[PDB]
């Protein structure tokens, strides 16, 4: 029998959240997120995002989650490469712009922002907690 | 029901060493903050030990804001307590700040960008609640 989570991770449902240790670019975070077993955060329901946003109130840093578009004809996509569902949020920021490397969406103060995935942030990971 | 496999912490906690820490996700008053604590059947953070203090300064290093944590001084001919009822030990950190007879119901400790600061206890902060972690 095993903990849910390890620690310093907040378990929540079927999952296992954690903070970056550091600020780097979308490549590179999605890079540490891996090298922990896990990936960058992605929000199923607005339940998840109420979840989050309870778990970085106390924080006005920016975290990078894993939406990303290569610029504005494309869809926004999750890692998985599934769509973001309607309804959870609206992405604002820098949307109609187009970065050589891509555009990607953090979270910061409850809403969800586009930006260009060169830029550093600091970043969740996530992955499924050991139920 | 006896539990199959216990998790050491409930969810929306954070596991670290021997105990679980709950951070608010607002900021209220010393009195409310404890209240909450307590109806979970847990109590202000106190940071009796180095790893609880690194810890915290890790995972507080992500924000600007103040915690409540459960020591307190009634007013300055009393001294800083924790809710437990024990003394403040001097190994860890000593509290930087005012400790007024004109506050209401006393002073309070906070911890903001890893030192521990005394603020009136009416004031509003976030806070951390803590219980033993189940191992």
């Amino acid at each position: 029998c095993s903990a849910p989570c390890p620690q310093d991770w907040i378990w929540h449902g079927e999952n296992c959240y954690l903070f970056s240790s550091g600020s780097f670019n979308w490549e590179k975070s999605q890079e540490k997120c891996l090298s922990l077993d896990a990936k960058l955060l992605k929000i199923n329901s607005t339940a998840d995002l109420d979840f989050i946003q309870q778990a970085i109130s106390y924080s006005s840093f920016p975290f990078w989650m894993g939406l990303s578009r290569r610029n504005p004809s494309y869809p926004w996509l999750w890692e998985d490469g599934s769509p973001l569902m309607p309804h959870l949020f609206r992405v604002r920021g820098a949307v109609s712009q187009t970065y050589p490397s891509g555009t990607c969406a953090y979270i910061q103060r409850g809403a969800v922002y586009a930006e260009n995935c060169i830029l550093a942030a600091f970043s969740i990971c996530q992955k499924k907690a050991n139920l």
